[PDB]
């Protein structure tokens, strides 16, 4: 399939080190993959990123893939010491395991340089998206078909999207000011955008999860909808296509939030700029 | 008049009500003959007794006095400051922290509450009941910046941000520390159980836009407003909007409660925690409605 995504097809020149290093890094920390191409994505999600930056995305999108892994009592484990570490501001100790220390290490870099507004922020967004994956272990235990309302409000957690979007801002180098970050014209930007990517994913591993029993959005809607599978994937690219317009209309209105709130508009397109080359990076990547 | 899954009220009230009026006095949320007053007439206490019938004594001056500190936190916001409690709150809450002698009384309400609300519950429970009161304090510095920028919010999205100023996470968190059990970990993060308080959630929602329809009409968003501006519908049809979301709502809870034997099946849960759980859900729904007529 392809979306018209609003931003243009773009990868990172740095991509051949920051992969070599990433490979690395991985065996470092005692996670280790390299052949599922998985690491590319922080090139194309964050196309303008090079050096250390490149290496902070390529590593905090490398580590949410193996994360997944430690679920396909022990991870309940880790999502307990990873919520302190966050709330309480602590960091890895010699008992922690691998992930736990690999985490630490990309949270440092990530909060260098930011201010204690944008760290509360997004502790918050991290502490988020471990609490989706109790749920995944429950369901899975469950054994149920999840209605397509449930399996959404589920995978907007797992997706991980708004913690990227806060690293977007510390790779940029800019921080959008409390006031207009928190409105609800630029958090619709944020669901927006989740709702597009959360799409394209689950028309990338339909045929796996079908063929794995594994859940998938088109599967819930055939159960609960009575819809036949090629109205199912209808259904799914409208869903991507009426975010990308509806990300659009909001967009349009940033000028007058800036007016209103007495922001530079200036940061507000660099911010909705790093959202949609988000998306279209992960379409292309997905492709 | 809903359908809500009976009408039940605590024999204890008027010991609770008494109390709890000393109780923001003490606390210095409520001071003066003219705002008792004003204040006694509100009758917004007593919903702890209405959404938790069964609650006595000390359980329910908890409920009562949780209930109270909402609507006391809501008031304040009716800037500089109430961003500076939300950052306090979560400190509080996330570093295990009691208030000072520098807080302000708002603060130190809360503590209050929460030293008596973690009290004989586990570290797990602790840990995701601190996450839902910080996701409720995250939605307030949305509040005054869509006030600020004086859009009229789509209805999906008045929706969104009001699943976290409604509190109703952390009051269903509450009904377990007052009834006298823990959901089993396994269980309470199932997609049917967080689905039953998600469809709970929206029947109170709605119910409330229509409580406040006037209040915000004359100050706000409202969901009702949305759905003129954006829908293009007029107010009678809005409000048939919402109402069919508040019976909807109750239908696809019902439809969920009656899969909670397969559930505990599957899990290996006793049946009994999980109908109790599904009775509090309900009991603080119907509450909340027989309240607010």
């Amino acid at each position: 399939f392809e979306f018209a995504v609003p931003a243009p097809s773009r990868v990172s020149p740095d991509l051949a080190r920051a992969r070599a290093r990433h490979l690395d890094w991985v065996h470092a920390m005692d996670l280790v993959y390299e052949f599922s191409c998985v690491a590319d994505i922080g090139a194309y999600g964050y196309p303008h990123a090079t050096g250390a930056d490149l290496d902070l995305c390529v590593d905090v999108l490398g580590w949410t893939f193996l994360f997944d892994d430690q679920f396909d009592r022990d991870a309940l484990a880790v999502c307990a010491e990873l919520t302190d570490l966050l709330w309480k501001g602590t960091a890895a100790t010699a008992a922690s395991p691998p992930i736990v220390v690999a985490f630490s290490d990309c949270w440092e870099r990530m909060r260098a340089g930011m201010s204690d507004a944008w760290r509360r922020r997004t502790v918050h967004e991290w502490v988020d998206y471990l609490a989706g994956w109790p749920t995944k272990l429950a369901d899975r235990a469950h054994g149920a078909v999840l209605d397509p309302a449930a399996h959404l409000r589920a995978r907007h957690r797992t997706i991980c999207c708004r913690p990227l979007f806060a690293l977007a801002e510390r790779v940029g180098g800019y921080e959008v000011p409390r006031r207009a970050w928190h409105s609800s014209r630029l958090d619709g930007m944020r669901f927006t955008t989740s709702d597009a990517v959360i799409g394209m994913n689950e028309l990338h591993s339909f045929e796996k999860d079908r063929a794995q029993g594994h859940a998938n959005l088109v599967l819930s809607l055939v159960h609960h909808g009575g819809l036949t599978g090629p109205e199912a994937v209808t259904r799914v690219c409208d869903l991507v296509q009426g975010s990308i317009e509806s990300f659009l209309r909001l967009r349009s209105g940033l000028p007058e939030l800036g007016r209103a709130l007495g922001v530079e508009g200036a940061v507000l397109d660099r911010y909705a700029d790093a959202l949609s080359a988000f998306c279209r990076g992960y379409h292309d990547w997905g492709r």
